[PDB]
């Protein structure tokens, strides 16, 4: 796609601020998104195979998205299972568990025996959730969440600079033809 494609303000959104990137030097991608938001769930076969084919000049990042309530508890499990270094697998063990199981995940407690049945340790995961560490990433990802000005999820942002959705880009796969176009864009500036 190409700017004959989009408006600027409807598919996208520029930021008056850019928020600096994770990564110097690469085109940040930034998926932020909440275990229990259906579109989400929906759209994470959509994008991880994409962002698994990014190439060396593009750098990859998810948040949780810590809107209020159970969407922080679910998204310091997030955190905690990054933190682990624990496969995809995994993520999807928790989407399927909250959106086909109905569990709530409400707890570290819950979480920790839940997940001990898909290969996560519990010890670990109560330590690392626990952890003041895990505090301070809490914080960083709602500033960041605020930095983007993000409403809802699960939201794009490429190069702290431009905020998107599914709604948006009209759709699963329209969303990651904008990601490629915006990347390009900024691949492209940086060029001249």
């Amino acid at each position: 796609s190409n700017a004959d494609d989009y408006t600027a303000g409807k598919e996208y959104v520029e930021l008056s601020s850019p928020v600096p990137v994770s990564q110097p030097g690469k085109i940040e991608v930034v998926e932020l998104f909440w275990y229990g938001c259906p579109h989400c769930y929906a759209f994470e076969p959509t994008i991880v195979p994409w962002s698994e084919k990014l190439p060396a000049d593009v750098h990859f990042v998810r948040l949780p998205a810590l809107f209020g309530g159970i969407w922080n508890v679910h998204g310091q499990m997030f955190l905690t299972l990054e933190s682990m270094g624990v496969e995809h697998d995994v993520h999807n063990a928790v989407f399927e568990a909250i959106h086909k199981e109905h569990k709530k995940l409400a707890t570290p407690e819950e979480m920790a025996d839940f997940l001990a049945g898909k290969g996560v340790d519990k010890e670990k995961f109560l330590s690392t959730y626990n952890s003041f560490a895990i505090k301070g990433q809490m914080e960083k990802a709602k500033k960041l969440a605020m930095a983007y000005q993000v409403t809802g999820v699960p939201t794009m942002v490429v190069n702290g600079k431009y905020r998107f959705d599914i709604g948006s880009a009209g759709g699963p796969e329209e969303t990651l033809k904008l990601a490629d176009y915006l990347i390009e864009k900024e691949r492209a500036a940086a060029k001249k």
